[PDB]
């Protein structure tokens, strides 16, 4: 029953201060006519004919009761007023049908309150005056989390202030109490910029930023593109196709590929926001037919908060066109896209999309890729592109073993169904002609210069979806996506599986204490090499060995 605490520099509010600040908002509700009228007195179920009411609404609340408390002085902190206005709204929204008068009255009162209470609560030193709950995820909704300033005691929305103890382990200090300090907040070192770079990531981001510079739009921020996971996998031929082609030795039992997960982030309001993500499968020059030198885009997802909107599509295209150009240069021959719009509520990569992010009609989605590919053809990056059906006929395919066979793809499961219902494949291909693109990119072996990044969280799409569902990292709004990115990036920086050995770029020996180049992407010399091999750039001394 007993809980002790200390809080000397606490913000404490005197009644009159609140009223002078708060009640101009409670009055803006009373001024709503006729909408405020059912809310000026406690709901009387015996006047209205609804004995129902007190069984459904457990804590009645209304304007008059709130006006009393604001005059009684019963509100010590400003959140208690705000909690009571939202309690009023939540009662009405609950009991009444979304079509009734009162429910629509309520949404008008609430829209007014949102506009009034935000600037006021911010003048009192808070983030906003909203009540937030996370999307459904029964009956219950989970409440957003709060942080208290270790100085003020002012309760804040953790998502509003974007505070996380891992980044700032000495705790949350509100922006004003930091002004009573001179020193600003410490830098967030768990940023997108600071994710390990790759030639693949760099080529894509170098291409997006070069485009954004020519655009010179003032709302735009820097784009960071990062490969965050890669590994070597195999796809096993399924049992039907196995007995039909593997036992004879016409198809290999499994096909090797390298999978990669990559994300793009944009600077928006000075923080990292993840707006684009993609998993790919890459079948090299030692992969047997039919997968030799082929890349396939398994899953592609996006969140529409990129700034500005009028550049969103062009930047998605720049990443995709950049991916084709990159693997074309390394030696891949064909690319494949499965252009399928999500089945409402299926999140491809990011948990919980914005309610008003458009799910495109399949004709629009395919036109979208067509425009991207047409753009690539124009720049002479693509040699040509056709749908799977027109392409199969043009190559005179007659056997199922000539269809590329990719992990998790549509066609391996169509082939299993065909074999199981045998006792028309060209018909199924024409039927879904529009959904499957075949991209012609064009030799010595393919050698990927990037190393593998072990990151279980991004080894395929399920691990990150699950973690975001459990942690309520939604991408449903700009403010929630900012928070989700923040924590996503903390997970990549600190919970990955790679540990780093350092070698001298000259004699290749393992180093502890070392000279690290300030200019080159990643260049080191042991003490001995620093003492013999000249390097023209300034170098700094890093590490500290125990011998
Ligand atoms: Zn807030
Ligand atoms: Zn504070
Ligand atoms: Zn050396
Ligand atoms: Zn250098």
């Amino acid at each position: 029953g007993a809980m002790g605490s200390s809080q000397p520099r606490k913000k404490i509010f005197k009644p009159e201060e609140l009223r002078q600040a708060l009640m101009p908002t409670l009055e803006a509700l009373y001024r709503q006519d006729p909408e405020s009228l059912p809310f000026r007195q406690p709901v009387d179920p015996q006047l209205l004919g609804i004995p129902d009411y007190f069984d459904i609404v457990k804590n009645p609340m209304d304007l008059s009761t709130i006006k009393r408390k604001l005059d009684t002085g019963q509100y010590q902190e400003p959140w208690q007023y705000v909690d009571d206005v939202w309690l009023m709204f939540n009662n009405a929204w609950l009991y009444n049908r979304k079509t009734s008068r009162v429910y629509k009255f309520c949404s008008k009162l609430a829209e007014v309150f949102e506009q009034e209470i935000d600037p006021v609560m911010q003048s009192l030193g808070y983030c906003c005056g909203r009540k937030y709950e996370f999307s459904p995820q029964n009956d219950t909704l989970d409440p957003e989390p709060f942080v208290d300033c270790k100085e003020c005691g002012r309760k804040m929305h953790q998502i509003c202030v974007l505070h996380y103890d891992i980044i700032w382990p000495s705790g949350f200090v509100c922006d004003n109490c930091l002004k009573k300090t001179g020193r600003p907040r410490k830098e967030n070192k768990f940023s997108a910029k600071r994710l390990q770079t790759t030639r693949l990531g760099n080529h894509l981001e170098d291409r997006v930023n070069k485009f954004l510079r020519r655009q010179n739009h003032p709302e735009a921020g820097e784009v960071f593109v990062r490969v965050v996971a890669s590994s070597d996998k195999t796809v096993e031929v399924k049992p039907g196709m196995k007995s039909r082609f593997v036992d004879s030795g016409e198809m290999s039992e499994s096909f090797p590929y390298r999978t990669k997960a990559l994300f793009a982030f944009e600077e928006i309001d000075g923080v990292d926001v993840c707006f684009f993500g993609m998993h790919v499968q890459e079948y090299g020059s030692d992969c047997p037919p039919p997968n030799t030198r082929r890349v396939y885009i398994s899953y592609l997802d996006s969140i529409h908060f990129f700034r500005p909107r009028c550049l969103r599509t062009a930047v998605y295209h720049e990443i995709l066109i950049g991916y084709l150009e990159y693997v074309k240069k390394l030696g891949y021959v064909t690319g494949h896209i499965w252009a399928c719009p999500p089945s409402e509520g299926d999140d491809y990569i990011f948990h919980c999309h914005p309610p008003d992010q458009k799910i495109p009609k399949p004709k629009r989605l395919q036109e979208w890729y067509k425009k991207m590919l047409d753009k690539a053809f124009a720049e002479r990056i693509i040699n040509d592109y056709k749908d799977i059906f027109k392409q199969a006929n043009e190559d005179r395919l007659t056997s199922a073993k000539e269809l590329p066979y990719f992990e998790g793809d549509f066609w391996p499961n169509v082939l299993e169904e065909s074999i199981k219902e045998s006792g028309k494949l060209y018909a199924t291909m024409e039927k879904h002609k529009e959904v499957f693109f075949v991209i012609h990119l064009h030799q010595p072996p393919i050698v990927d210069p990037d190393p593998l990044l072990s990151c279980d969280l991004m080894d395929g799409r399920d691990a990150f979806l699950t973690l975001a569902r459990d942690k309520h990292w939604e991408f449903s709004s700009l403010r929630r996506s900012k928070w989700s990115t923040l924590c996503m990036l903390v997970e990549l920086h600190t919970q990955g599986q790679d540990r780093f050995v350092y070698t001298c770029n000259e004699c290749k020996h393992h180093v502890e204490t070392r000279w690290h180049c300030t200019v080159c992407e990643d260049y080191d010399l042991c003490i001995n090499c620093y003492n013999t091999k000249s390097h023209t750039h300034k170098m700094v001394k890093w590490g500290l060995g125990l011998d």
